[PDB]
DNA sequence: GGTAGATCCGGAC
DNA sequence: CGTCCGGATCTAC
């Protein structure tokens, strides 16, 4: 899910859990857990403990515990469940919490590509992969200011900046494509061959994209018109990833 | 120290 | 049907 549907997840999910106490953590497949290394220790530390609370940063979810931070990425097909422990499982459920109560959290991917990390709560902010992340795009601390620095620092088209998790947290691909269109602004120019009215206007349409979304032009469009010249959308590689644009509106 | 390339994963071509 | 593809490390020029 997107920085939007993880927004949804968090609101959604908390009043599910909140106040629970785990009584046991069953791991199907080991590799989803990524601190501690050892999938024994992460499971044995958060038995006992309750659910205080549920924060999000960029698109990881921070689940509050009593001594404990679970901070948790979905990728692209993660998603959370609560349920009773009566019930059979899903398919591709990799991660159970049980708690106390009967009910459980239960953490289900069909591409196992999501990853969990456990740490003190005050460890947390400065470990991975919470460490490096940069400002939220709806944040005064993502600012047309910050984003120039680091356009004219590098020597990375913007598309790549953009997606640098360093740079603004959890701004996927879907709403880079869509940012760029409505900013009009192609996605292999370079970040430092940017106007200062250019950068102006893309954090605008940034945080115009993702607010909207949280409260489609050209992503998955190509060979389809644009909805606002009729341009047939290109489809490209930018930055290793499927990258999609008017070549027309954009420049 | 910036940055491309390697790495994980399985459903869909 | 070997190869393609997302996010965010981690690795190593
Ligand atoms: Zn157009």
């Amino acid at each position: 899910p997107e920085l939007p549907e993880v927004e949804t997840i968090r609101r959604t999910l908390l009043p599910l859990i909140v106040g629970k106490t785990i009584e046991d953590v069953r791991i199907f497949w080991p590799n989803i857990i990524r601190h501690p290394r050892d999938s024994e220790a992460f499971a044995a530390r958060m038995i006992g403990q309750t659910v205080r609370g549920l924060e999000r940063r960029g698109k990881f979810l921070k689940f509050l515990l009593d001594r404990d931070a679970l901070i948790s990425h979905l990728r692209m097909e993660g998603r959370y469940a609560v349920a009773s422990a009566l019930e059979p499982l899903e398919p591709h459920t990799h991660v159970v919490f049980c708690f106390t109560d009967g009910s459980e959290l239960r953490y289900r991917d069909v591409r196992k590509f999501g990853t969990m990390h456990v740490y003190a709560k005050e460890e947390a902010d400065r470990r991975p992969p919470l460490a490096e992340l940069g400002p939220e795009p709806l944040s005064p601390a993502f600012s047309p200011a910050v984003l120039a620095e680091r356009a004219v620092k590098t020597k990375r088209s913007v598309k790549a900046l953009l997606l640098d998790c360093t740079v603004v947290a959890g701004f996927g691909n879907i709403y880079v494509d869509e940012s760029l269109f409505r900013a009009g602004i192609l996605p292999g120019r370079p970040a430092a061959s940017l106007s200062s009215k250019e950068i102006e206007r893309l954090h605008e349409e940034m945080v115009a994209t993702i607010g909207e979304a949280v409260m489609l032009y050209v992503y998955g469009r190509q060979g389809n018109p644009c909805k606002r010249c009729g341009t047939p959308i290109e489809k490209t590689v930018v930055a290793g990833r499927g990258t999609h644009y008017c070549p027309r509106c954009q420049r």
